[PDB]
DNA sequence: TTTTTTTTTTTTTTTTTTTTTTTTTTTTTTTTCCTTTTTTTTTTTTTTTT
């Protein structure tokens, strides 16, 4: 255990694999809006 | 000389086919491309002639 130093009772499976980072970060996906631009036709909020 | 009996002519439905019309999960993120075009008429320009 990292916090206490105690042994883990169940033995665990460790080893090297090959992992891939994907392009879907959260900085390209986080979005928030309070008040902003509206459409010129229906005066509803925009897209995207 | 009138009654029944056959024929005709609409009359309403039936049934099948054809046509028409309307529909097709929710949300989100990036690029790319286009947002004219050839044809015809009009106007200006340039060269030539007397």
């Amino acid at each position: 255990n990292g916090h206490t130093g105690r042994k883990i009772n169940a033995q665990v499976f460790l080893g090297p694999t090959y992992y891939q980072r994907l392009k879907h970060m959260v900085d390209d996906k986080i979005h928030s809006r309070a008040r902003g631009p509206v459409q010129i036709l229906v005066r509803q909020p925009m897209e995207g």
